[PDB]
Order: structure tokens, then C-alpha cells, then sequence
């Protein structure tokens, strides 16, 4: 039972070669999320049918069909949609075995790519090169001035484009610095710098949702809207690789990236035009009227063992060092000093090791004092992102029936109930667009910084020691004084209810 | 399935004795709708235990007992569940044959009033009175002088109130004179000027969905809203009753009344308090700046026989006189003069023997022109008071998938999904709230003077032969015209 | 150069005789304000030629004549136009002697009334009867009961209007009760209560400026006004009359009458019609969604002795009980509870021994954050009913000249300058509105209990000595707690208007 | 009195010398408004002490310093004040004959130049080069590509400007040409197109009184503006010099250029920053919403002789081609597409020969219907930027006095009887911001597009004889047709 491959190949790119590197092959991001991604543009008839995904790792590599068969193969998804197409991709994939260091393997690589981009059969004798870096932040720059030097495409031949995955260094000043070292490398243009949020279904329409509707653009503003919050929540903790994570934290590892993206798009003023820069534009206009995070205005924890024991603590990992401060959970009261958002509170949360898995932006509207008093309630328009993708907005109503009592309703839209389309992972879209040359869902260095310049401040004061990291237990709603706080924040609605929450 | 009916009837006539007299008792209206109605409360365990409804009517009546249990008893609905109550019902509903002209039958209605008070075992003394006046406009001043000489409860001994159905004259100058000879018989308090619509489900929450949420509050506005739809749409003709029609017509019957009342909610300004009093002041102040209608801002129809003959045209009823022009179908657009409404076109629509059976209203916003261009369309609120009651608001979206394109959506709230209550007929609410004495629900004569001046000089040049009355077929659109002058008149298609 | 007397009387009073009496004839506002105001009436050809000021005071005085034309007319403005008139008018004028408790003394003036009516060349038999109450607060109901018993006009003969004055009651029990005391008395449409500040050129523009145009009705609400500043000043003191005020004190004597009135105009929302109650039913609703003013919310003070000795302390005077802690001053700030007022601040202030006459209200907008930063400061519209009665939009502007920089001006109206037109006494005013039968500027029972609610707890903290009273020099700006409590109640610009203030 | 010329000439000026070179230093424009405007920056000392005007042009002269006392100082102003300084100022103005296209001229005028900076006593190597080209526009690009060949400043020695005056071609096809036929001779950071009107002082404070003024920000967008009128009104006609004006018209003179610039500021998106760019970036993203002037959308006038006969026909002038049509007057309807002046109409009218001298703009609100109906009036926000430089807000207020009436009022700032200040002519800010390298005040290329292409198809349909153009007499107040479409544009005359 598999569905067909149409030629959904955009006429770009089936003139010219392809070859896509996957810089870092044998890599766990790569291995799950990179491949498989591939694997579904391809069964979507998105990429040439003669398209060329090469992994370049460091990995001694003994049978390259077996793991390709195997192991990366047992991560693609739709199989009673798209199984049998499983060997006809695969064939495409090709492994090579090289260091992120020595030019004469860079060389090696050019050397692959020329030899499978002659082989090419159709009308344009150039070839395209878009590479993948899923590969260690210890090794970023070596492969960028490797390629750099001896990978690049030459010129009226083809372009060259580079999915620059994250972390984006510590702060400020480590990013600030980073984006100098590939200034010379790279122009800004064949960046690809990659935040997936920026390819999640409900964060995407978060500018059609606030520029198409008259509704909610009128509504889009200080006058309107009473509170804004931004909510990151996840069951599991960091359980095997806390290691890697307490040299991140909960601000550098979603709080920076992931929903300062939120962030941009809920604040930002209607773009110019819809081309990529002009919505690039004011994402980054934003971002630098977002006043920098004060320590007083924040709360941060740590995760102790759940009641059950099952989930154990954070410190209760080998690979988290002895006696370590790391904060596993945050909640912020941001301020953007527009004439827009003034007054207005932005309440970001993030934590791992919680109550629920939650993906969800509240839009949540001045209480109309008059003439229903406590009769009603503030409205808020709620976007949940995940688990079930769905819009809605609460509305107090008349209680149904043969009464004259109000009750707080929902006005809902609930995709997987709506829709019969089986909607893409995050890196799909992404990689797509990345084909294609859409800049707009791809983090623009002053975009960048304008985000980092937010944090540092915090970041700094909470590594000097001076911000208090609260215990909470493994599953818990989280710490106590995180909910009193949202609530002197700004965040009102008596809808948190768990048997811990209220 | 049958259970216990529940003693939860309101302590204000829990004290004092309890009659609703149905004047017009054989009437279409009261068989079909009233005594019904009177079922659902009873079983809502709403009226007292031991009411006395009473029907006066000039029908004799030889067994009636057999009108009770095979006539009016077949009009009852939820019998799958109530089916039991029937029996226990009906025997409180009483029969009088009576003259609505004759002071001695009126001196029998109250005597037979006086005796039932009499036999209460409760708390006070006399008894409280309803009249429902399900009776013809041709003798209704005769019942109200009637009842208002020797048919009231003495002072300190009760209330009385009056439950008055339509119509309320032909215009403003037939109405005022109505009005007038009322006055001296009761006090306005008394009289309960019945308008069903505001008693449907979605038309009393418009109040609601209007003042108690900041998202409808900020946007009900000229900035905001482009244009206003009102919609009535029925699948039948005028069938028998086409005589009576011919007289009344679709604006008298449907837009002046029902469709104005949707249309003062609408309009509205937020009332002082949610008193009934401030609520009514609001609807009036309202329709007292609404511009009277201008023939030229107007279609008119009239329908033929359907295509496949089952519909008979409207002329080819016996009871329609020879050569009529009397519209069975109107749309017409409406100004609300004042800064909220300036400028917004008021489209109000209502036709019978059409494609579907209809009441919504569409409060259609304004088209967001940059950056989405022609990739988007006005936003619309959409208020479905019949058939499945449900609001809905219509919105732009990206198109769900690996896609960079648009396509329009709604948040929907389908009241039938969304609630297991079995929701009640217009009619259980209006006489529940007038036993109450709630008089918001009810049309207040300021209220009803305001209507009939917007309709009036429109009414009279279509009487007098001034406006076009277009032919449409039975089931049909409508007429071409009418679609064509809603496009002009402001409202975009979708 | 004497302006002759047009016959410009309303068709009402021409017809039927005019009786209007002046109860308490002798007291300092009768002969100061009210018979001043009636000379002025008289000479505009407002009053009947035929009218009857009658003054009904307790004072046995012997030549009338000569306390008319030395004492009365002493006090008559316009004589350089007007002065010939001072002859004719006087001659209307007669006086009475008279208790305010034995009745036998208010059927003599029933009496005199029928005589004077019995003396009426005009169309109409009977007469009309306006009743000023310019007495004691101690003997009020003593004439009300008498005037009602037997002073009143036959039916289908006159109307009979009572003007009444101020004190009304000490707090909201005591008004309560002396409202109840009248309720049998007269109906609420015969009753004029009068408070002077509706009869103010400026409080009178009040809803002609707010609802007449719409640059002013856009902008009157919570997106727009950052904060509102009602302001009285005086630059007297108690000076001898320190004992009078002592029981009533700064809350009682301007800010629950004078200023409450103020607040109304600028908050109410738009009236139904231009009708009296129309009007009235929109001040009385907006007064009765007052939050009412809690005791740390405000500021007050008691005045000192001047630096120049010229001034005495309030304490320094005879008549002022030793240890008083009577406020001579007062700041507050008050709260509207509605959805058009929700956040924005009410600061009123009021003070005598100060700085500078006046008499404003200053409508402070929002702050203008971007593109010009700190080249720009809050706009607001003042309206500055005394000392020249102006109105004046503060904006910000580019510095004329060859330059790119900014500088705060006004877009000013001075009545004085633009208009050449000698402008009413706020009675002129009221006591022809009041012979028209305008209840508009008349006080309400609902709009004065409405008034005294929101000030009642406060005043009683106050006399419960709860509030603290702190001194101030006589002729400075006030006590230094008060202007940096301003601050901290929301309003701003840089106004370093003396030595002292800042 | 005579007073000292402070050095307070801006500290980039100092370290480098500078010449400024009037090309086309005969013609009118540069002895009547240039030379003068350079008197005045001098006396400011906001000139170096040591500048150096040359003058390059065809025409010959026997006396230069005759030529610089007698003409060219008969056109300086301030002379009770800066009278004194003529003497030392005219000592810096040097002049030389030369053709507008051999290149031995242009070594000629570069040979000057460089001698000059060669004089130079300061810290900085080469000079500075600013470049006025008042000539005709039928030798422009000959002296662009003359220039851009010889002299011009080599590399890390100096910056060389082009301040270009009008016009910019007939059309948008035309302008394309022109701005093609410059993109390689010069960067357009080089390139100074001059719209003097973005000198004057009241156009200046457009973006001040708009983004700074909280009042009027939340009054800028639809739901406040009723209707927006720009008026340009001239006494004089076209005079001696009128088949010039022939080829150019009034759309072409001053609506496209002048009130299209007033336009594109009234109409713009609050800047990103007060920079240069982010200024000129929004006034061409309206430019670019503007949609293109309609024909059937517009009046147009030539006048007649005077009542009085002082002021002959345009067409009564010898240089006027015979039977010509061109438009002495023109009143535009013109409408923004976007959310912000979504249905505003904006009023651009412009004529010579007319009433009054009058440049002011008309910012006219919604009327405030209720509670005061014809008791009030449209509030106006007038900014005029000549005659008088004022600046009121026209509103209703109570007429002061013993009275319940209202009457219109105004809350004035009369820029005369408010400052002491003699303010500069619009020429002083220009060359002195194009000095310092300001490119706010200065036309963009693609801002000249987005400009063109809103008349270019007017323009075409009026030349191609498809547009009326009415007769009026010349001091009138122009054609009655025009009034009567101001009217029917939305312009409610208070
Ligand atoms: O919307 P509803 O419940 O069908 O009510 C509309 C009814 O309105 C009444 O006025 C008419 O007599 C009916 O013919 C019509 O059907
Ligand atoms: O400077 P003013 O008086 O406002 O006039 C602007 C003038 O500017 C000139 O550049 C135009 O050629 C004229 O047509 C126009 O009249
Ligand atoms: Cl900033
Ligand atoms: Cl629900
Ligand atoms: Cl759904
Ligand atoms: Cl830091
Ligand atoms: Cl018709
Ligand atoms: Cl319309
Ligand atoms: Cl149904
Ligand atoms: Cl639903
Ligand atoms: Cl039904
Ligand atoms: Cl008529
Ligand atoms: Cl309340
Ligand atoms: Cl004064
Ligand atoms: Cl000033
Ligand atoms: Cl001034
Ligand atoms: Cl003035
Ligand atoms: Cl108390
Ligand atoms: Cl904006
Ligand atoms: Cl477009
Ligand atoms: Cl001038
Ligand atoms: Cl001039
Ligand atoms: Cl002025
Ligand atoms: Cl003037
Ligand atoms: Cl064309």
C-alpha cells in the first residue's frame, strides 16, 4: 500500500545536478531527523529523481548498504504510504568516510561530488551543492573554511548553499565572533542558519494568521491585548544525555532560539512585502526593541527524582557533573518598548522533566469590565503548535438552554479533526525551502544577534551564580514561586488544572 | 423512559394561586405553538404543580377531552421521554366557549378565574393572572377592553399580564392608534408585546458574544466591519394561508418585527446595566437612528410554481386575489446614522418558497489589502440562529502541508456537537420569563413605534404601486435582481 | 456710553409675574455673587422690567435705601456700560425681615409674594416664585418645611423653584438623611441644588470640545490619555473666615463639589440626546463606577507661615481651634472602573496658601517611544478654565530654522485675545438657566450621592485621624511628598515652573 | 548694523578644501535662488572661510566683478543685517565660459578646480567637489558624461556630489532613460535630485508633527480622516516665458515633483529609524501603493484673460504654440491602496493665474454625527507652508458668552507671531544638507519612478487630447467645474 511519487520537482532544479551533503553521516540528528526528511521530499516527488545525498563523517565505515538498509532506513516514517519507495531512495545515498580538519579529504570530497555531478544527463552541464552540517560545534569552522576553499562550485556553473545547524555559541560575544569567522567563507545569502520551529505547521501560520485576518490585526496591539505567553513544556528529562545539556540550559537550548522565534513573529509590524528580507527585516527590527532580560524578573529550576522514581533526578546522571546549578525549567517576563507592545507582558516558559508534553503561543485580551462584571472572563486566542495542532480562540457565552448564566467557550479549529493531510516534520519544509532559496524560515546573523543580545545579560548572571535555581520533582507542574510569578506577571484565566496545578 | 418532574418553579409564584388564560384556545398559533410550549414547562417542572390553563375561544366544543388528548396532544414533542406527563398535563388545561365582544361572557372567564384562586391551598390569597391573546387583530381591542373591565385581579390580590402576539397594525399610524386605545386598559408593565425571535437560542446570546468579549467589543465598529448580512430563508410558500398573507407581506411579516429586532441587538450601544429596562432604552435609541428605507435600495419578489409543479405559484391560490402584487420575498439595505455605523451597509434579506430554510446573520470585517493581496478575503462572524444553531467566525489560513499558499477557514462552535441539552422552542422561554416578569424579551411601544417608522414610507410606496414586485420560481435563489443589488449594496460574495 | 435694556426676556416669564426671593439677603454670597448676578441679568434684558427680588434675612436693618445703593450696589461690575441701570434695578429690589423657624414669619412673606403678584400689569393671574437659599446649613430645613408649608404658589398659577447651596451634608449618611429630610418637601424638578463650577466658561466647553469634535473624541480613552490632572489653586488662605472652614477642610469645600463636577464632564461617556437628563444620566453613571479613594492614595497638608511673614499660619488664626489638623491641601489619585478609563490615572489636586491662582485640566496622552526617543515628550491638551480662560494643545516640533532638532510647543486659543467679548459670571449663568427651568447645571440627588460615595471612607480615615497632615509654607508650591506622589500616580513633563516647584 | 561671520562651518568641511561649481551659473535660477541662498550659508558661517564658487557657463562676460555686484548681489536678501559681508562673500564667486559638451572644457573647468584645492592652507590632501547643474535640461546628460570623464576628484582626495535640479522627463519612460543614462557616470549616493520642496519649513515638520505627537498619530488612518486636500495656488501666470512652460505643464511642473513629495509624507508608515534610507524607503512604499491618477478622476484649466485685462491669456503669448491645450490648472482625486487610507480621498489641486499665493495641506476628520449633528463640523488640521508659516487645528467649541450655541474655532501657531527667527529659503537647508552628505531631503531614483508612474498615464491620455481642459479667467478662482468635483471627491467645505 504505497502512494505514488509525482514530479513535484520545481523547474529550478531539474535543469542543473544535485548534490546534497550531509556533513556528519553517522551523527544522531542525522541518523533521525536529516535522512528521514530526505527520504519523504524524495517519496513527495520534491527532489530530482536523479539527486545525489552524500554523508561525509568521520565513521570507519565497514558496509555502507547494511546501515543504509538498517539503520538509517528503520528511521523513515509513513511505510504504509511510502514503503516500498525505501530501495529506490536509498540507491540514492552514498557514504564517505573523511575528517572535519584535513584539506586533502575537503579535496576528496570535491573530487566525489565532480565525478557523480558529470555523470548528469540533463539540459545545464553546471550542478548545485547544498551542504548539510550536522556535525559538532568543536569542528564548525574547519569544515567551513575546508569547503570553502576546496568544495565550492564554480562560477555560471551552479550554486552553493550550507544548512548551518546550532548551537550558535554560548552568549553575544561567542556568536558575535563566529559570524566574523564566516564573513570572509561565505556570503550571507548561501547561509542556511537553522532553527526547526521556524517549519512547525501552527509557528508558520503566525504571519498569515496576523496579516491576512482583519480580525485578529486590529486586535494586534496594546490597546486589545493584556498578556502574551509563550509556553515550551516536556515529559521527558535529559535522563541519558544530560552531560551535553548542562554546558547549554534551559535559555540557551529553546529560550534563545526556539521561542525568541515564537517571539519575532507575534511582535513584529506587518512586512513590507512578503519576500524573504522584507519579513526578515522586522523580525529583527523587533528583536532589538525586546529589552534584555533582568535576573529579578525570571524564574529558574532544577529537577529532582518524580514521586514514582521512575524519571530520576538531573544531578542523579553520571554524565552531569557533581553539585552542578544547571537550570532544567525558566519562566521570563519579557518587555518589547514599541508603541505597540507597550505595557504589554511577554511570559516565555520552558522546562524539561514536566507534567505534559506542550507546544502553545496565548494571545490572551484585556477582561471587558462592563456590563457582565465577573459574569465573564478575559478572551484569549490560543495557537497550540503541538501535540494536537489546533487554533482557538475562547469566548464567554450564554449558558445553552432555558437560563440566563454565562460560560467560557471555545471557537475551535482542530486540524487532525479538519484536515485529511498528513502534515510534515519540521526539516522537510526546511531542507525544501532551502532548495528553493527562501531565506525567510532561516535565522539572518542580525537576526541572530539581536536574539542573543537578550539573553546575555541573564545568561551571564546566572553562570556568576547570582540567580537562585529552584528543585521541583520529575513531572511536577514545576516550581511553586514559576506560577505565582505569571500570575504578578500579568497572566490571569483559572484554566491550569492538574492535581498539582491551580 | 420516564422520571419524577421536579418542583423547581420559581419561588415568585410558588406563594400565590396561578392561571394562564390562552384567549383564542382552537386558534392554529395555540394548538400548534402555546399549549405545547405550556407541556415542556410543565414537565421543566417549572409552572406550579397545580396551574390553571385555560382555553376561551368562540369554537364549541362537544368532548373536550378528546381535543385535549388527540388535537392539542399531538402538537407535543420530546414524548421518548415525557410521553408519560401527557396525561398528568392535560388534565389541568380547562375549555370556555366565549364571544370576544360580550360583557357576560367576559364576567364567565373571571368567574370561572375567581373559583380556581379560590381552591389554592398555599401560602396567599387571590391569584396571579397571564393572558395569552392568541387571538385575530380584528378583535383584539374588543378582549383587551373586555378583560381590562371584568376580567383583573383586585389590588394587592395579584398580577395580571398580557401576553400580546402580532401583528401590531398595518404602519406606524395604525399602530400608534393601537397603542393609543391600549393605554388607558393597562399599564405598559402589564402588556408583554411578543417578538418569538427573542426567544431563539442564537439570538439571545448576540447580547452576550457582543458585550462580554473584548474580541467582538473592539472590532463591532465602522473601522472594523465592512458590512452587515441579516437572513431569513424559508423552503415554503404561503400554501392555504395565503388570503391572510396577501394583507401582511414579507416586510410587515417577517423584517419589520423579527429581522428589525435581530438588527437593534446588532447595532446596539453597550447597555448601562443588564437590566430589561437599559437593555430595551439601547434597542431603542438604535432603530431611532436607523434611516427609513428608500424604495430605490430595495428588491421585491413574488414567487411562480416550481419546476416540478409540486409548489403552486403564490396567484394561483384561491384565497390570493385576482392580479396581486404582493411580495412574498424582499432585500433591502439599511443606514444606521450614527459614528459606529457609519457608513456600514445594513443588508437585510427574508423570503419564502425558497431554495433552503435559513436565519443567520454575517458580519462580514474588512478586507486586510497588504501583504496577502488577492491570497486573502474578508474575514466574516457568522451567527446561524436555524438550522443547526452554530457561530462560527471564517478566517484566512495557510493551506495545511509542505505548501506556501492560502486557503480560507472558520473556528467553528456547532452548538449540537458541542452540548447534549435538548434546547427549547422560542415560545418556553418568553412565558417562562413573563411569569417572571421579565420584560427585556418583550417589545416595548417606543421600541415598536421605531420599527414601523423605518418600514412605513417604504410599505406605503410598494402599496401604492411605486416599487417593482420581480417573479421568481417556488424553491429557487430568488429573483436575479436581488443578488446582483447585494453585491452593489456592499457584501462580498466568499 | 449706558447700553440700553433690550427686551431679550424668554416668552415664559413674560407672561405670568416674577417673584424672585433672596433668602438670607443680608449674608456675604447674597450680597456678593447673587444680587450682583441679578443686576447683571437684569441689564442683558433677561429678567422681566415688572420682576421682584425680594430679600428675606434676619437682619433688623433700618434704611434699606441706603444698603441698597452703598452696601448692594457696591458690588456691580459693568458701570462704564452699565452704571445708569444701577437706579432702575435697585428700585426692584426690596427687603424683609424675617425668622427661618417661626412660620407665622413665612406666611408674612407669602404675604408680601400676593401683593406683589396682585400688582402684575401682565396676562396671566397668578405669578412665578424662584427661591434663593443663601443661608446657614443650620436653619435649611427649617425653611424648606416653612416654604413648602406656606409660601408655595396655587396650582395652574406659577412654578416654584428652589435654588439650593452648598454645604450638602459632611458626608454621604449626612446628605443621605437631608435628602431624605426634603423628599416630602418638594419634588427633585422643583429642586436647583448649585454648585458654581457649571457655570464656568471653560467647565461648560467641557462636552462641546469632547463631543463636538473628533480629533478629541478618538482620543478620549485608555489607547490615547497616559494620565488626567484636575487642579485647584489659591493663592489665599483662610485669612480671617479659618473657624467656617475648619469643619469642612480642603476634600469637602472643592474636591467632592467643584472638581467631582469636572470629572464627570471629562469622563462620562457620550449623551443620548443634548437633553437636561440625558446629560445628567451619563454623570451620575460615570461617578457611581468611581473607585472610591483609599487613604494611602493621597497626599495632605496644612499651611504654614510665609517666609515673607505676610502670610500666618492656619493655625495662627483666632477663629482656628487650637491643634487642628484641618487640611488646607489635598492630592488623590482616583481610579475609573469601566473599559474607557480602565488604567488611567485621575490625579486631583487642590490647595489654598499656595503658589499661583488657577484653575486646569490637563488630558496627558501617551508617550510617542518611537522614531524620536527622548526628542519627544507626552502631548497634552490643557484646559485652563482661570486666571485667561485658555485652551491649549501641547505638541512636539522641529526648531524653527536652519536646523534638525526638536523643541515642545502649543497650539494655543486665549478667549481674551481671539474673542473681545466680556464673559459671564458663573451665577449669571445659573440663575437664568434656573428661571428657564435647565436642570443640567443643577446638581442631581443620584449625581450628589455618587460624588459623596467616593470620598465618604476617605474623609472618615481622615477624621479618624488616620491620614497624616503635613505643613507647608504659605504662598510655596505645597508639602515636597505631594509633587514626587504626582510622579509616582503617573504624570509627567519637566514643568520647573518657580524657585520652589520642579 | 554689521556684526563677525562665526566659523562654525560643519568639522568634516575643515579638514578638506571646497568648491562649489554652479554649471549654468547665467541662468536664472542660480542668480535668482542659488548664488543668493550661498550668500546666506556664508554669513552663517556654515561655509568654510576659504570656499570657492565657480561659475561655468556658455554665455560670456566682459566684467565679471560687475556681474557679481550688480547682478548677482541685486538677489542677496538680508542686507540691514548682513549688507557688510556682499564685499568678502563675492571675493569667493569666480567665473569661466565654457560649451556643455567639448571635453577641453571640462579639463578647462577641472584645471581650475584643482589649482583651487591646491591653494588650500588646512590638514586634508585634494578637496571636496559639489556640483550644481542649473542648466537646461536639453544639455544635462552631455555635462553628466562630461563631468564624470574629466573633472572629477581621484580616489581617497575628496568627495564629489551632483545636485540636479529639475526636471526629470516627461514621462516615467522618459525618467528610465534619463536614470539609466547617469548609472554609470555616478554612484547614486553621488547624486543629489533636488525637489525644493522638501527645504520648506513647514514640509519639513511633516514627519515631526506626525511620529513625534501622539494626537496626531492615533488621528492618522481612515477611521479618523475623512478626506485630505493639497493645495498649490499662484497669482502670477507663466508672464513672458510660456511656450517652456508649453512643453511642461501643470502636473508635470509641480503636482508630480513638489505635491506628490508633500504626498508621499503625509501618507507614510512610521520610519524603522530617523536614517536617510529608512525616511526615503517609506515614501516610496506609498509612492508605490498610490494608484494611478484616472482620467475621468481629474479637472483641468488654462487661463483666460483678466476682468481687468492686466493679466493677458496664456495662449495670447507669442511663445505659446497656436491652438495649444496645456493645463495651466489641475485638481487630481487620487486614492492610497492600503489599510491605512483605505478609501481616503486625496485632493491634489494646483493651478497658476489664480486667486491667491498658497501652498497648505488639509487634513479634514470624519463628522461627528451625534450628540451635537449640525451644531458641529469636520475638524481640519491646517499646516500652511506659505504664506504665512502656520500650523491650526480647526475644531467646535461653545460660543463664549451667555449662550447654549456653538461656533467654529481654531487652536493657531502662527510661526510669524510666535518666533523671532528669519528662516531660511528651502535652497540654504538643501546645498547645506548636501554639504554634509544628507540624502533624506534629496529625490531617490526609484522614489522619481514611484512618482512618474502615477501621472504617466494621466499625463499620456491629456496629450493625447482625451482629457477636457476648461477656460478660466486668469485672478479667478479657476474653473466652476472644478469646486463642483471637490465637492463630489469627498471635500465637505468648512
Ligand atoms: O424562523 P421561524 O421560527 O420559522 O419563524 C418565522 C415565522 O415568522 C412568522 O411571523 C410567520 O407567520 C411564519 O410564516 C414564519 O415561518
Ligand atoms: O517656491 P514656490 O513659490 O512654492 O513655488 C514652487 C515652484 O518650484 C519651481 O521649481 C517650479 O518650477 C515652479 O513651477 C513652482 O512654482
Ligand atoms: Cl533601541
Ligand atoms: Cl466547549
Ligand atoms: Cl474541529
Ligand atoms: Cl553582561
Ligand atoms: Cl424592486
Ligand atoms: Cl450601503
Ligand atoms: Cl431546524
Ligand atoms: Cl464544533
Ligand atoms: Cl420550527
Ligand atoms: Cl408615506
Ligand atoms: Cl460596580
Ligand atoms: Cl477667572
Ligand atoms: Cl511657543
Ligand atoms: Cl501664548
Ligand atoms: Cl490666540
Ligand atoms: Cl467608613
Ligand atoms: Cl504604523
Ligand atoms: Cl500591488
Ligand atoms: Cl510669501
Ligand atoms: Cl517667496
Ligand atoms: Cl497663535
Ligand atoms: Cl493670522
Ligand atoms: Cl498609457
Amino acid at each position: 500500500v504505497c502512494e505514488r511519487i509525482p514530479d513535484a520537482v520545481s523547474p529550478e532544479l531539474r535543469s542543473r545536478a544535485l548534490t546534497i551533503v550531509v556533513l556528519g553521516a553517522s551523527g544522531d540528528l542525522a541518523k533521525k531527523k536529516t535522512f528521514p526528511a530526505l527520504f519523504q521530499l524524495y517519496c513527495n516527488g520534491m527532489l530530482p529523481r536523479d539527486v545525489n545525498i552524500l554523508g561525509y563523517a568521520r565513521s570507519t565505515m565497514e558496509d555502507v548498504e547494511k546501515w543504509k538498509k538498517d539503520t538509517l532506513a528503520g528511521f523513515f516514517t509513513r511505510l504504509d504510504e511510502r514503503g516500498c519507495h525505501v530501495g529506490n531512495f536509498l540507491r540514492r545515498i552514498s557514504y564517505m568516510t573523511g575528517s572535519y580538519d584535513r584539506d586533502e579529504d575537503f579535496a576528496r570530497l570535491n573530487e566525489r561530488i565532480l565525478r557523480m555531478e558529470e555523470a548528469f544527463q540533463g539540459p545545464e552541464k553546471g550542478g548545485n551543492r547544498l551542504f548539510y552540517l550536522a556535525l559538532p560545534p568543536s569542528v564548525f569552522v574547519g569544515v567551513c573554511r575546508g569547503l570553502s576553499k576546496g568544495a565550492m562550485q564554480k562560477p555560471e556553473l551552479g550554486w552553493v548553499r550550507l544548512i548551518v545547524e546550532k548551537p550558535f555559541g554560548r552568549d553575544t560575544e561567542t556568536s558575535e565572533q563566529l559570524s566574523n569567522q564566516l564573513k570572509p567563507l561565505f556570503n550571507e545569502r548561501q547561509v542556511f542558519r537553522i532553527d526547526h520551529y521556524l517549519g512547525k505547521e501552527m509557528v508558520q501560520n503566525i504571519i498569515v494568521t496576523r496579516f491576512a485576518n482583519r480580525v485578529f490585526s486590529a486586535l494586534w496591539n496594546s490597546n486589545s491585548i493584556a498578556c502574551v505567553q509563550i509556553t515550551f513544556k516536556e515529559k521527558i528529562g535529559t535522563e541519558g544525555r544530560g552531560g551535553y545539556f548542562d554546558s547549554i540550559g534551559i535559555i540557551r537550548d529553546v529560550i534563545q532560539n526556539h521561542l525568541t522565534q515564537i517571539l519575532s513573529l507575534l511582535t513584529m509590524e506587518k512586512p513590507r512585502s512578503l519576500s524573504a528580507e522584507d519579513i526578515r527585516d522586522e523580525k529583527v527590527q523587533v528583536l532589538r526593541q525586546v529589552v534584555p532580560a533582568n535576573p529579578a524578573e525570571c524564574v529558574l529550576g532544577q529537577y529532582t527524582a518524580s514521586a514514582d522514581g521512575s524519571t530520576p533526578g538531573y544531578l542523579d546522571d553520571p554524565s552531569v557533573p557533581k553539585g552542578s546549578h544547571c537550570p532544567t525549567f525558566a519562566v521570563l517576563r519579557l518587555h518589547v518598548n514599541n508603541d505597540r507592545w507597550h505595557g504589554v507582558p511577554f511570559i516565555i516558559r520552558a522546562g524539561k522533566a514536566l507534567e505534559e508534553r506542550l507546544l502553545d503561543i496565548r494571545i490572551q485580551f484585556k477582561d471587558e469590565i462592563r456590563p457582565f462584571g465577573e459574569s465573564t472572563q478575559r478572551n484569549e486566542l490560543v495557537i497550540r503548535a503541538q501535540p494536537s495542532e489546533a487554533m482557538y480562540l475562547k469566548l464567554t457565552a450564554k449558558t445553552p438552554g432555558l437560563l440566563n448564566d454565562t460560560h467560557q467557550t471555545e471557537l475551535d479549529l482542530t486540524y487532525e479533526r479538519r484536515y485529511d493531510v498528513t502534515l510534515p516534520d519540521a526539516y522537510e519544509s526546511l531542507i525544501h525551502e532551502a532548495l528553493l532559496g527562501n531565506s525567510t524560515n532561516f535565522v539572518r546573523v542580525d537576526e541572530l544577534d539581536a536574539a542573543w543580545r537578550i539573553y546575555t545579560p541573564l545568561l551571564h548572571a546566572i553562570d556568576r551564580g547570582e540567580v537562585k535555581v529552584l528543585p521541583y520533582a520529575a513531572g511536577s507542574c514545576g516550581p511553586e514561586e514559576a506560577q505565582e510569578f505569571i500570575r504578578i506577571s500579568g497572566y490571569k484565566t483559572t484554566n491550569g488544572n492538574a492535581y498539582k496545578c491551580s
